[PDB]
């Protein structure tokens, strides 16, 4: 269980991340923590290009491996897309990504930006003695001036916090069944549906803390990976790190462990078969720190409680199941409400979407068909 890295609290956050780095590595934190004022300027690119070669061996513990990611994933995504408007490096200097990818490696991620990175690893509590709420937090590092990151980012690490209450529940859950313990077992499905309806309420404040224009044009763009890119129709040299030019996606909340993390759980089959979304949802566990990875493994391989709770003629289990299958259903059709006023509209304003509607649809359609009664 401890394994897995899955915190009481914060589920698979990471439990307070670190701020600082060693003194060693002050030239990649000041490049990190100036971001907008440098891309701006248009001083980012020579900057990293001027950076000496750091050893990765002065980062000693998890936590700060950690923030080394964070640091040189955003630094990377600043390098690659510069101030966002089209022109695009192609390879990462040596001085910047030899160390990355080292640091990846060690750490057994893509050298690219991901979910694990700038929600997971990228917060802190304003003041330590109030609660995990928006009002008390912050995010450690940005892109650009108004390119709401903190509210995107914070939001989606809300939702993530408020959907791991749950979590903690799934050990009760397979207990209850090998114990054949049927009244356990209910009450621990309405719980973790309980969990999933509230992480819904949460998802709300995305409307306050995010604006359209802002997402679509700035923060989406600093986002973006080098597969299936045609800005990057190859992918991206990491400079004395590989010969040829690797292809990773861009950051997505397809590798947060969560959702993906109920779907196997409730055996909703959606990394099934060959289809596009599919095939989506399971490379994107490739991007999910490995006790994670290794954590959705251990679900599939348990016991069915699809089927345990279908060979029971039990109404109240199956309302149970239906109430974390609904719960699911219902965030995805918020989100899918989302993306038409947060992609879908700003992109029809500027001086593709059916592609993402029909990836979104698929999956939450998916959801739906794994309803036992019908509602
Ligand atoms: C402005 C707000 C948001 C926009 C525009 C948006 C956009 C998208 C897009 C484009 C995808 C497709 C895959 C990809 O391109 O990476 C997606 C998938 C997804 N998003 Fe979001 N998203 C938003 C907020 C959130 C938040 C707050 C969460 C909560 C953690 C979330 C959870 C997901 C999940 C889990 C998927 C994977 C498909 C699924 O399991 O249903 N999204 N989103
Ligand atoms: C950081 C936070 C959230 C996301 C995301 C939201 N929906 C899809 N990906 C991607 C990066």
């Amino acid at each position: 269980s401890k394994e897995y890295h899955i915190d009481e609290e914060v589920g698979f956050a990471l439990p307070n991340p670190q701020e600082n780095l060693p003194d060693f590595y002050n030239d990649w934190m000041f490049i990190a923590k100036h971001l907008p004022d440098l891309i701006e300027s248009g001083q980012l690119r020579e900057r990293v290009e001027k950076l000496n070669m750091l050893s990765i061996d002065h980062l000693t513990d998890h936590k700060s491996q950690r923030l080394a990611r964070l640091v040189l994933g955003c630094i990377t995504m600043a390098y690659v897309w510069g101030k966002g408007h089209g022109d695009v490096r192609k390879v990462l200097p040596r001085n910047i990504a030899v160390p990355y990818c080292q640091l990846s490696k060690k750490l057994e991620l893509p050298p690219i930006l991901v979910y694990a990175d700038c929600v997971l690893a990228n917060w802190k509590k304003k003041d330590p003695n109030k609660p995990l709420t928006y009002e008390n937090m912050d995010v450690l590092f940005s892109f650009r001036d108004g390119d709401c990151s903190k509210g995107f980012f914070l939001v989606s690490l809300l939702v993530e916090i408020a959907a791991a209450s749950a979590i903690k529940v799934i050990p009760t859950v397979f207990k209850a069944m090998q114990m054949q313990e049927r009244d356990t077992l209910l009450k621990a499905l309405l719980e973790i549906a309980s969990c999933l309806e509230k992480a819904l309420q949460v998802f709300h404040q995305i409307h306050d803390h995010v604006n359209p224009k802002a997402f679509f044009s700035v923060l989406r763009i600093y986002l973006s990976g080098w597969k299936g890119n045609p800005q990057l129709s190859d992918g991206l040299v990491y400079e004395g790190f590989w010969e040829d030019p690797k292809e990773f996606a861009g950051a997505s909340a397809g590798q947060s462990s969560v959702f993906q993390c109920f779907d196997v759980l409730l055996g909703i089959q959606q990394t099934a078969g060959g289809g596009h979304a599919a095939q989506f949802l399971q490379d994107m566990r490739r991007y999910m720190p490995p006790a994670h990875r290794n954590f959705l493994c251990s679900l599939e391989s348990n016991p069915s409680v699809r089927e345990f709770v279908l060979s029971k003629g039990d109404a109240g289990l199956r309302e149970a199941y239906d109430a974390c299958v609904k719960a699911l259903v219902s965030l995805r059709s918020y989100h899918l409400q989302i993306v038409t006023k947060y992609i879908l509209i700003p992109a029809s304003q500027q001086p593709g979407g059916t592609d993402l509607m029909n990836f979104l649809k698929t999956v939450r359609s998916t959801t739906e068909k794994s309803l036992l009664k019908e509602g």
